[PDB]
């Protein structure tokens, strides 16, 4: 335990026992609040060596959708709260910076630590920055810039990890690789990240930020397609869409371009080149100038405008899925078109946008499609509170989604998989990853403590 704390108290229980998905409440016994990475050492040495053991889980900002940060009468690792800070340091070997953080540093804030000493910054992102480096560690953390650098678990050096054994192991590609690929993508089940040394790059100053919009599908993905293609050279920075609710359906492809003082004088032509090689409906260009740290944090902005409306504290009945390219236009078909019949029905955003396989590397957890180019499909659901038929609703459609991939054989793969259960654990990584992940946690959590709300393997 060392220098960190154990809290009973009824806030602090209250907030482990809930998270962004607003539906699992799972309450565990205590909350413990670590200085440093021993005090986290010595809570899961203390529960692997416990007669009966107990769970115990991180939680970074508690973004998850049903309940995997939550420990059932166990200890809750409150990752996040505020506790020294590594500057970035530059490597010859590794030709760029790198900065050491804490696991459970929200990237919002990392970001600011970064660009204040160096102008520097993380080269992959999610669309929203107040989630962990732990957290979306161990998922992938995917934004429009993964089709380039990949996910940020491909853009990650090393790791400090405290197994279930309560052992701090440094990993890397090449020190123990086994947990260090195993933990990146591996949904909190072989220790807790208390160290990620994140790569950098030199941040731009500012985003020319585009939306333009299609009415035909194979027209608007055959652009994406394209723009994922490039830079192995003139690019968009980023590459998103997203579903447009018609209230015939249309989709709107959403593109960045980066630039500071010196690139400034060729941003207007490069973009005029790049969108004048695009099919989308003509005059249908919306653009916007900004500095890169706004841009980055323009989820954010949403967020405070919910929350004033009382649109964020609701059920987040989410579907994340990964569609093999090659079954886009029969799941478009068979979803957009079928599922949803074209209509506002999603209760909230979906997004759509490829990515390349080739960025991802294959040693880690992380299940992706079979498939080099795929798709995040991503139904960011919002219930409307006080009404239970409206959840019921949205994860009746999530299910028809589901079956609906199962049924055509669409090899789409979860991502931030909500399963529990076995055969379907099974069916999700497939035999050779499954074994792997199995042979993994007999070897770093063979009790089972950690991140149980994930409900792969039975925890005490
Ligand atoms: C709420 C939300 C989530 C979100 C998003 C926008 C919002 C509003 N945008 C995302 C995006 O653009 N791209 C992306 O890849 N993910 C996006 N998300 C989802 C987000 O990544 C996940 O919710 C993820 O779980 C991170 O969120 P958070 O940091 O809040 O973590 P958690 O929910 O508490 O815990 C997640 C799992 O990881 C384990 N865990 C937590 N910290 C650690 C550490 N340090 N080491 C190891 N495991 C850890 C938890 O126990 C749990 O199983
Ligand atoms: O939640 C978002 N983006 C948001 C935009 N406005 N409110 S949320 N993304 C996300 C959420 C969960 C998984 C993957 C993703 C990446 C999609 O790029």
């Amino acid at each position: 335990v060392g220098g960190g704390r154990l809290s009973v108290d009824a806030s602090d229980i209250a907030e482990a026992s809930r998270d962004f998905g607003g539906v699992a409440r799972a309450e565990p016994m205590a909350v413990f609040h670590p200085r440093a990475a021993g005090d986290v050492a010595g809570l899961v040495g203390a529960a692997f060596r416990s007669a009966r053991g107990f769970r115990v889980s991180a939680r970074g900002h508690g973004h998850s959708i049903s309940g995997q940060a939550q420990a059932a009468g166990g200890v809750v690792v409150d990752m996040s709260r505020g506790r020294a800070r590594a500057l970035p340091v530059h490597s010859a070997a590794l030709g760029g910076h790198y900065v050491d953080v804490w696991g459970g540093e929200l990237w919002v804030d990392v970001l600011n630590w970064t660009l204040s000493h160096g102008g520097l910054a993380p080269r992959s992102w999610t669309d929203y920055l107040y989630l962990s480096v732990g957290g979306t560690l161990s998922n992938a953390g995917i934004s429009g810039q993964a089709f380039h650098h990949g996910p940020q678990i491909s853009n990650v050096y090393e790791l400090d990890v405290v197994t279930g054994k309560g052992e701090v192991v440094t990993c890397s590609e090449t020190e123990n690789p086994d947990l260090f690929f195993g933990v990146l993508g591996g949904l909190g089940q072989f220790g807790i990240i208390t160290r990620a040394r994140i790569a950098l790059e030199r941040a731009p100053k500012r985003v020319r930020w585009i939306r333009a919009l299609y009415s035909n599908f194979s027209e608007f993905t055959a652009d994406q397609e394209r723009l994922i293609s490039l830079g192995s050279g003139r690019r968009f920075d980023y590459v998103e869409g997203f579903v447009v609710a018609a209230e015939s359906v249309l989709y709107c492809l959403e593109v960045t371009k980066n630039y500071d003082d010196e690139t400034a004088g060729s941003v207007d032509q490069d973009v005029d080149t790049l969108l004048g090689e695009l099919n989308f409906l003509p005059g249908t260009v919306f653009t916007t100038d900004l500095p890169y740290v706004d841009f980055l944090d323009r989820v954010h902005k949403a967020e405070l405008k919910l929350r004033a409306k009382g649109m964020w504290e609701v059920p987040h009945p989410w579907l994340n899925l990964f569609v093999p390219a090659s079954r886009i236009a029969d799941f478009d078909r068979g979803v957009f078109r079928g599922v949803l019949g074209g209509r506002a029905g999603a209760g909230g955003p979906v997004l759509i946008y490829p990515m390349n396989k080739h960025k991802w590397d294959p040693r880690s957890s992380a299940v992706t499609p079979d498939e080099e180019v795929f798709y995040l499909v991503a139904f960011l659901r919002s219930a409307l509170p006080g009404a239970p038929e409206s959840l019921e609703a949205l994860a009746r459609q999530n299910q028809r989604i589901l079956d609906f991939c199962a049924g055509t054989g669409i090899g789409a793969k979860q991502y931030l998989p909500g399963h529990k259960a076995r055969h379907e654990w099974a069916e999700h990584f497939g035999a050779a990853r499954w074994d792997r992940f199995a042979r993994l946690k007999a070897e770093f959590d063979p009790r089972a403590i950690l991140a149980a709300g994930q409900g792969i393997f039975r925890p005490p």
